[PDB]
DNA sequence: ATCTGTACATGTACAGAT
DNA sequence: ATCTGTACATGTACAGAT
DNA sequence: ATCTGTACATGTACAGAT
DNA sequence: ATCTGTACATGTACAGAT
């Protein structure tokens, strides 16, 4: 009963849906013909929607979208920068850029940011460039905001990277045809923004799978059925809304919690539905065990400073190089203090 | 047990398998390549396995192969004959290699099948690799039969078909009722993939003989037999093993030994045991109502249910509803009522068929 | 010199074999 | 329980053609 | 090569029935 | 409380035409 009142709240409105698709429908349609019907660089350069609001796991409101810009590259070989798994050099139209990732990404801005320009019906301007981020941010105003992220991808056709080799884990979940048909598809790379001044800063790409992860977000069953009008109803995604839900809250009150994001709790959840395969234990009137053995499998997460890629293993998002400890065990009691007093937080 | 042992009889030979595709693939190689060359009016057809053996389901040898060379047909226009659900005319909208065999805007089967036979006839004279002849056109076959001597007989049926894109003929709207086992994704994915249309090639003197055209969607069947279960891990090297498939073989072989023995049984044919087993996966759609520790009770059902099917002279085309296999039009009463009883005297009696 | 239908190259599920 | 031939889907190369 | 048209998946919304 | 059935809305795949 109080998991599935915040569940009514954080459900998106079918009126928002549509005000805000058809504004940034338009922007991105328009964004998308200037790389193409105009002679850049990036001619060829292919829409996938990617992400949470495609993924139907947008809570709260319809108020970001995120926007993969691929293009296509034949024949570039792979070079995995000391070991890390997930970042890479890239080599072999692009001649203008081993391959930039800063180079290419700053002629991309700057095409997106003309053209912004020239929108004069929608009150839309790009956001400043963040560290970190390979997008290109737009910040539209219906009278609400929304916030668009035109992300820049590499597209190659080949086998996939070694690193991932033991990656993808679903066998005893979706199985061996699916894993092999997905790895099938392209794999794809996008600029590491980072701003450190380490050493391949501004050449280092990333492994993107936002296509495998919105195929498991709408295909997640054992069972072919899993959610459909002939099959039976599951609480997969709900948890994950739940989740997510818990850290936005969080991270709105603490600013210790930075260095997390919603990407986490995805992967953290891509492992459950690993580990709990059966639809049946997934089952919607077990909700609140469902969502609670999902939260102790973030903390013993956080425990063990252990988060993997769920697609390249050796990658761990919580080393300690990539977050303190102590913004861990910041989390941990901030989430064990929610759990043991039946989510205060919620009601806010 | 007793039904475990069989199909170990029944189960190929790796040997046979390897002996018997490396003869098949290089005559059917070379008659694609072949239909490829010069000014042949089936320049850009392309293959397609279909049937038993690629399904996993041929049973005892390796004996006979299925295999089809569609040619796409774009700009088609189809009129069903006559309520059928599963016969069409094929008409052109536009004035094509086909040409040769229109029929002023209806495009004849006959005619184009005829074409094709002669070329395979011609083909297979150059082929002195191999002993191997084309055999006597049958009735109510588009197949054009290969026969193999490699030492061993195999039999190769090329089935000639029209291969359209676009969306699936009315009378299939109520078909492939797979909702609720493998789902509705599943079946929208299947019914955007293309349809074929093979000829009827009946000799019966009806109006429109030569240019009758029959459903088929072998490579559908092909797609649900190796995706079978509602689990996606069923039978994968991960998850856990069905009977589905064993119960297919142990009808077809039933049927098969049967029709060896009695003549009475020339109307009948594995695609009727298929059909009934289709409607069964249908019914249990549950992975658990197929554990390999039922196997004796999931064959004893599907047999209860061919029996209902024959006595209700009722067997509904997987695809299309309104087509009867089973209806007066096409096998007697007595034809069937002769099955029923051979089938429950089998079930009754220890399947002494089997033993022989 | 570039283009492209044909066919080799690669990877793996299925299932027989040891 | 692992090793292994066939079938099949998709990437790629290049002799022969433009 | 680009674009429209079609089909049905995934949602939200709500009355009527359990 | 929830389930079922209809209406309403967007996202996405691809055939066919221009
Ligand atoms: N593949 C990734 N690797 C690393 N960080 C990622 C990845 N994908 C997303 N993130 C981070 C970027 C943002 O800080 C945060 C959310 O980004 P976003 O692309 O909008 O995700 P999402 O659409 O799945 O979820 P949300 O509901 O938060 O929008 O997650
Ligand atoms: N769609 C169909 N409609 C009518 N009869 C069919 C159909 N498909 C096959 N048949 C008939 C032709 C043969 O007489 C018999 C078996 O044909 P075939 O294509 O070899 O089937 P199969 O490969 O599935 O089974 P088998 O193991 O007996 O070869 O069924
Ligand atoms: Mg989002
Ligand atoms: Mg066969
Ligand atoms: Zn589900
Ligand atoms: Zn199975």
């Amino acid at each position: 009963d109080k998991l599935k009142k915040v569940l009514d709240k954080l459900r998106l409105k079918r009126k928002d849906i549509s005000e805000a698709a058809e504004t940034v429908n338009k922007v991105v349609e328009r964004l998308l013909r200037r790389m193409q019907k105009r002679e850049s660089e990036f001619k060829g350069v292919e829409q996938l929607n990617t992400g949470s609001y495609y993924e139907h796991v947008k809570i709260s409101a319809p108020n970001e979208f995120d926007v993969m810009f691929k293009l296509e590259v034949p024949r570039i070989e792979l070079q995995e920068y000391y070991e890390t798994g997930a970042f890479y050099l890239v080599k072999f139209p692009l001649s203008h850029f081993v391959l930039s990732a800063t180079k290419m990404l700053s002629k991309f801005r700057k095409i997106i940011k003309e053209e912004v320009k020239e929108i004069k019906d929608i009150d839309v301007s790009v956001e400043k460039e963040k560290p970190g981020s390979p997008a290109v941010t737009l910040l539209i105003r219906n009278p609400e905001e929304i916030s668009v992220d035109i992300i820049l991808a590499l597209e190659s056709k080949g086998s996939w990277p070694i690193s991932t080799k033991e990656g993808l884990p679903i066998q005893g979940w979706l199985g061996t045809k699916v894993r092999t048909n997905l790895r099938r598809e392209p794999f794809y790379l996008v600029p590491k923004n980072a701003k450190d001044g380490n050493s391949f800063q501004g050449e280092t790409w990333r492994l993107s799978f936002s296509h495998t992860e919105k195929y498991i977000l709408n295909n997640h069953g054992i069972e072919k059925t899993c959610c459909e009008s002939s099959g039976a109803k599951c609480c997969r995604k709900e948890c994950l809304k739940l989740m997510k839900y818990l850290l936005e809250q969080l991270k709105k009150e603490f600013q210790e919690l930075d260095a997390f994001c919603s990407y986490h709790v995805k992967t953290a959840i891509f492992h459950m539905w690993t580990q709990d395969p059966q639809d049946s234990q997934w089952d919607p009137r077990n909700l609140s065990s469902c969502f609670d053995k999902l939260l102790a499998f973030f903390l013993e997460c956080l425990r063990t400073e252990k988060l993997d890629h769920y697609f390249i293993p050796k990658f761990n998002l919580f080393s300690q190089e990539l977050i303190d400890r102590k913004s861990k065990e910041f989390l941990s009691k901030k989430i064990e203090y929610e759990r043991n007093n039946g989510f205060p937080i919620f009601d806010k």
